[PDB]
This record gives C-alpha cells, sequence and structure tokens, in this order.
C-alpha cells in the first residue's frame, strides 16, 4: 500500500518518494506494487527524489501498468533528482520487489 | 511460488518457463516473484522459452536478486527463442506482476 | 506497512492501533503482516484500542513472530481496551487478512 | 496461489495440503492467503494432513473467510492426521504468514 508522509530511510521492502529534489515535499511510502499512481491523488507525474530500502528492488515506469520507459532502483539506494535519470514528474507506476 | 510442469497457455499472474525452446522440455508456472532461480531444482540457467498471460508483465534477469542484464515481457506474450534477446539458459530470477 | 497517525474508521485491509483505550494517544494504521512491532519505534506493547475495517479479519499476538496468546479480530469491529481480551500493552506481532 | 502435486517438504512461505493422512493422495502447494478453499477445485474439506516450512506460521479455519474454529501451525511443523486437531476434512480458508 500507500502511505502520506515519510520520515527518516526506508525499511526493507518500502519505497520513499518524494515531490521535490533532495528528499523534500510531499512524500509517500509504498510497498508492493502499484500499477497506477492516479489511485494515489497527487502522486502521479509528481515524483522528483527517490529512496529503497535495504535488500528491495524498486522499478519505476513512466506510464501505468509497467508501461513506457523506466529504471531499476537498487537496494538501499537513493536519486536526489530524478531528471537524471530522465523520469522527472512522470512515474506512473512502480514495483517494489524484496529478496534475502 | 513455482510448479514443475505446465499444459496450455497462462492465465493472468501465471509465467510459463520452458527448458528448451518452442516452448519444449521441461516446463515450471512461476507467479509473483522469484528473486533466486536457484531456490528451484535445475531452474538456473536453463530457461530458453516463455509465455506470460494477460494482464501480466514479467521481467526477467540474468542473475539472481534481480541483477544483470534484463528485459521485460508484455502481457500475452511468448518467446520461443530467448537466444534471440540475449538471454537463453542465463535468466537467474524473475518479477511477475499484473495489472486490471 | 505501518504508518503513524490516523483518523476516521479503518478502511478494507487497515486495522487501526491506538496506544490508549478509547482510540485515543498515539495511532498507526497496518495493513499486511507485520511479525515484530518492535521494527516499529514505539509499537511493540503499548496498544491499547483497536479498529478493524471491513472484509477484513485481524489477528493480534502476545509475542513477535506470531507466538504466544493471541485472538481473532473481526471485520467492522473495536475493542476499546485490550485488557477485556488480556491484550493490553502486550501486542508484539498481527496478520491482517482480507477477503471478498 | 495454490499449485496441484507436491514432494518433498514445503520451503519457507510454503504449505503443503494432504488429502489423506500421513501425506499420502491429492496434495497441495499453498502460499500467501486462501480465503475460499472452493476456489480451488476439490480442496475444500478434504485436507487430513499438513506441513508448513521454515520460517512460517499458518492457520487454518474450518469455514471461509477465516471464520469458525481454527489452529495456528509453527514453522517446519506437520499434523500427520488432522483428526487429532478436530479439523479432518473441513479447513476450508487459510492464512499463509513469513517472517525473518
Ligand atoms: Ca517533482
Ligand atoms: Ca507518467
Ligand atoms: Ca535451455
Ligand atoms: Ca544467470
Ligand atoms: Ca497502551
Ligand atoms: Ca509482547
Ligand atoms: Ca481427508
Ligand atoms: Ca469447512
Amino acid at each position: 500500500s500507500v502511505c502520506k508522509g515519510v520520515s527518516g530511510n526506508p525499511a526493507k521492502g518500502e519505497v520513499f518518494l518524494y515531490k521535490h529534489v533532495n528528499f523534500q515535499g510531499d512524500s509517500w511510502k509504498v510497498t508492493g506494487n502499484v500499477y497506477d499512481f492516479r489511485s494515489v491523488s497527487g502522486l502521479n507525474d509528481v515524483v522528483s527524489s527517490v529512496k529503497v530500502g535495504p535488500n528491495t528492488k524498486a522499478f519505476i515506469f513512466k506510464d501505468d501498468r509497467f508501461n513506457g520507459n523506466f529504471i531499476r532502483l537498487e537496494e538501499s539506494s537513493q536519486v536526489t533528482d530524478l531528471t537524471t535519470r530522465n523520469l522527472n514528474d512522470a512515474i506512473s507506476s512502480m514495483i517494489v520487489a524484496t529478496f534475502e
């Protein structure tokens, strides 16, 4: 599921999405998969920075239903500015997978 | 999970993995994610053909834990020979995601 | 996951945990399962009241990893004081399951 | 999900259900939750023995949607004859939860 407003760093199976770069602005904690960011009010196409928890891989897609351009985010990683990966204010679906 | 031996075509959320090209040889039905094909005896590095069910996306990785080269497989699709995608006898992890 | 601070009543698949009886004090919205309330700062052994959403069952355990005494909570239910079920300030794990 | 026909012992997150005691007869491998055993042809009310994988807890209910009498099954455990727990040929729903 998704939760509004985060703090600190993501735990295993969690992904922190921030509206502004450098982890600022509105934030959301996500676990599991979300095939349509529109199901979350104001989430679609506004994410600018991301944090991925340990033993966790994240896949962010430009379009809903895991379509369009996308990239893989490694465990315990973070991107302060999605523009650097050509996905600023454009993500519309995401996969959150974990492992041992 | 992973289950040995398949027949017909995959249903939503199912992916059929075959040891030989053209959907022949030992087979496996997979749902959800599998971060290490090593967890299933004889599954690692032997897949040659694939079938993905409707409303389903499949992401196959060369290494375990979703690392290494990979590709996205579209719903209701199939590849008779994975050499065509540079992934014959090399898949070691996979993510199966669905949507409505 | 677990998310701090709740309001209103839980929706399907959500369980609201309150630190004080009568749904007062620090609160948490939980979905899915949590095998160790220790993973959430200040959550372990402090729950005093609960609310379970529609089409949802909740299983609260005295110990972590679903061990020790426990009880089943019915959909759309609430307990204003967990002492009534011998589980005040003692829950350490919980399973949240839904059905149609 | 559920899969027909098992062998060996359950891995983490898996539960093996057998139609006859002592792990004989038709068998099914289950992961995740199943709120209505009737969704699986011939599964409802026929289970006589069970095996639960490591770091895994299972909850078997007499009625669907996790209602009626039920018991908890510990990780790496197994019951050769469910009559001993007063649930022979009666299980109709189940929860499969894992932990680290
Ligand atoms: Ca933005
Ligand atoms: Ca988009
Ligand atoms: Ca092969
Ligand atoms: Ca490989
Ligand atoms: Ca309390
Ligand atoms: Ca406790
Ligand atoms: Ca039987
Ligand atoms: Ca029954």
